[PDB]
């Protein structure tokens, strides 16, 4: 253990592109628990000379919902040999806080968008969209997509940029619409039909598009937390092995900060058919 | 520094529900061995060496070669 | 390791190299080309007050034997490599110049007092073996060692300090005698007869002891040439071996170096013989 | 030093012939392994934790108990390494000698042997400046029945073995049988940094 230096740790050009999908979604963040809904619908009579039928119909909705990024043990165990003898291991875990900030953003799309994660659980884009049952069987076509999108604005609200997950995109690309224009094709920046398309790295998805335009997205503050006493042991290496974490200060700091997700459906994907 | 020397970090993802904070950090090293010498003149220069000692014009294509 | 390296080692043993170029000084240190003619003796008495008589006698020594270095093979080809790539090998190498001028002036005065593989004639232990044998290394007795004196102040011989190699003095130190009589040992260094001698490592047998008494030493100096030539006769074993034609690459540098040693009158001398 | 650092090189020179010029390469490394470690006290910490909060006097007495904890410290790690072999190190001293090769006996005493062992270290050509004695086995060694003794001085300073003064120190051997140091490396980080 610890015998070669490698002097060297991976730093950004790789958590910035996940970070710039979770601002592209746009979100209202409100500080004090818990939400509220508007009452909507009510009925008119028709009839002459008559009262008739006359109900309003209320509404009301609370969002609650808690998060916490996880602290490493397997890779921690390790480099809590490395930061007493090398001071380059102290300016790498402010580099890990940002990628672990960043995870916390991805971690919380995947589970509305993907469905990966349970995060989210009943307001989930996925769910709604399978609900509702507004995806297209097999292979995205140039024109079987100018049709989504014109089904999805005459049913609800139009939205602004479709999802891309790297190699949806790619695919996209390669496709040519039925007019002398250039189809998914960018120059400098990568759009669908005019406001820029935000990439994301998803593990459940890995075809289709989904366009959203109405999402909330709040967050209670910074994750940062400072790392006293061992807790939860999973793998540890250094001299005995050790099925309970106990003795010294923690390997890795766990960071707290609760996000909630609010979803309006609008989401419709794609799926492709297998024979 | 001779050689090559190169450095990679990979960090865990921390799980949802808030019990136990997760630790294990993942590290890799690179390093590449062996440079490549450059090739010294044999006759093919030593023939041009003779002329460039007695030449004038010889000599400046020496300096060119 | 196949011409790498990550740190610089330190060299060991520095205070026995260095303790072994002082020991060899028993007549004066001087700067000449070969050997320089001996004082004047002149013998004078007064014997009576109105005759006056005195003896004369002239002294002279011719020039014979010079110094040489040969550089080192095999181990120094590893090293060229090493010291062209990395800064630390040739900063290393530079120190070992120093090193090895210590080892030079060890490597004349172990060959002139043992085994006789010097370049000078009649010196120490060949002048005794050609002249008159003084001491007997086959025999070991305490009564011998006194006896031992006595010839010598029979032979009219001054001597200062005698020269021991370290594997002679573990066995010099202890021995079985009735009645001891100068030894020292506490306060710096043991002593054979009643004087005061320093050390000084040499390939020689531990049975034994050896005395010097008058020899003059000449210095030229040390490292003069950082090129090497081309390698034919020395053998090569670390990457590739050289036999017939080798490139032009520096390995070892070539020292610049003139001796000779003035014949002694008189020396004591121990060798062995079986019974 | 945070593990072991690496050796001086050697490098063996030598005159030899006047226009001959060859010198020998030596290298040496020392690689990194075993770490001191401290434990706290047991039973008797315990009583004196009440007293240290209680009263004034005990907490102070406390603070200069650990000054002195920290030079038996020095003294458990030296004793373990010399005799019984109870360090975390691997060939030292009496573990060295009982790995590679014996130098001298303590079953059989005998003052010849004294002079004995010296010759056998002569032979071996090895420098040492003081040999490490316990205060059980320095009063077996100062008195001894000899037809001749040589080298003892004991009434300057220190009693000598052969011939060089040496400090003794307190730890658990045997009475019979003297040990020698030739060169040890030594290392430290500190002394009290929790509380």
């Amino acid at each position: 253990k610890d015998g070669t230096l490698m002097n060297e740790f991976t730093t950004p050009i790789l958590q910035e592109v996940m970070e710039n999908s979770k601002i592209m979604q746009l979100g209202k963040y409100e500080p004090m628990e818990g939400t509220e809904k508007k009452f909507t619908f009510w009925a008119d009579k028709p009839g002459a000379y008559w009262v008739g039928e006359g109900q309003k119909i209320e509404t009301s909705k609370a969002t609650w919902v808690n998060a916490t990024m996880r602290a490493f043990k397997l890779g921690v165990i390790l480099p809590v040999t490395k930061e007493f003898l090398n001071y380059t291991y102290s300016q790498f875990f402010e580099e890990m806080k940002p990628m672990i900030a960043e995870a916390f953003y991805k971690k919380f799309d995947e589970a509305g968008i993907l469905n990966q994660g349970n995060n989210p659980f009943g307001k989930s884009i996925a769910q709604s969209i399978e609900k509702t049952n507004k995806v297209i069987k097999g292979d995205f076509t140039q024109d079987n997509i100018i049709d989504l999108e014109a089904l999805l604005e005459d049913d609800e609200l139009e939205a602004n940029a479709f999802i891309s997950k790297t190699q949806n995109r790619s695919l996209l690309r390669k496709i040519v619409d039925p007019e002398t224009k250039e189809r998914i094709y960018d120059r400098n920046s990568d759009s669908l039909d005019g406001l820029p398309v935000v990439n994301l790295k998803s593990s459940n998805l890995k075809r289709g598009e989904l366009i959203t335009g109405d999402f909330d997205k709040l967050i209670y503050g910074i994750p940062q937390l400072i790392e006293y006493k061992i807790d939860e042991t999973a793998q540890l290496s250094t001299v005995k092995n050790e099925d309970g974490t106990p003795v010294n200060l923690f390997e890795q700091d766990m960071v707290a900060l609760r996000a909630t997700m609010h979803v309006a459906l609008h989401i419709a994907d794609d799926k492709a058919f297998a024979k």
